[PDB]
């Protein structure tokens, strides 16, 4: 069967600018991008309302559907997953650079509802093998100082440091 490997969903994000990189490390199917939180995803990856994704296999682009977008990917390449959650956008790079749809727009989706947030999402199918890198040592992302962190995105694992919560009673 195919796996799916997703952020805790307690650090889903509902505003601001984020990135993380997905490595490629086969070059077969598999989906990145982002999901809702607490949604089952027995599905692949972004056929429904439940996630946004990049199929580097065939070049898509995957919510409520398919269309072509960017470039396949080779053995060993990085993708690039932002989500700006205040414009509504989310934008795709392979090693670096920037994908574009079919119109020549680098929004990969855009105008999509806020909602409980996004974490991020990828799935592999068999004998394929993809490494997500929330960047917690940011010195381990390959292409975030290319694209992301002069546009403003943080890498991911800066939500996911904080491990406590407070109420008050
Ligand atoms: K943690």
């Amino acid at each position: 069967r195919f796996r799916i490997f997703r952020a805790e969903k307690t650090y889903a994000v509902k505003a601001g600018r984020w990135y993380f990189e997905f490595e490629a490390v086969t070059a077969g199917d598999m989906r990145v991008g982002w999901s809702r939180p607490g949604c089952q995803l027995d599905l692949e990856l972004g056929s429904d309302d439940r996630a946004f994704a990049f199929d580097g296999f065939k070049a898509q682009r995957w919510h409520q559907g398919n269309e072509h977008y960017g470039r396949s990917w080779q053995a060993g390449d990085v993708v690039g997953c932002m989500v700006d959650m205040n414009e509504h956008t989310m934008m795709f790079t392979l090693n670096g650079e920037i994908l574009l749809d079919d119109s020549g727009s680098e929004l990969a989706f855009k105008d999509f509802d806020v909602g409980d947030g996004f974490i991020p999402v990828c799935s592999l199918g068999v004998a394929q093998v993809g490494r997500m890198n929330f960047g917690k040592d940011v010195s381990t992302l390959k292409y975030f100082t290319i694209c992301g962190l002069q546009e403003g995105y943080e890498p991911f694992a800066v939500n996911t440091n904080r491990d406590i919560t407070m109420w008050l009673s």
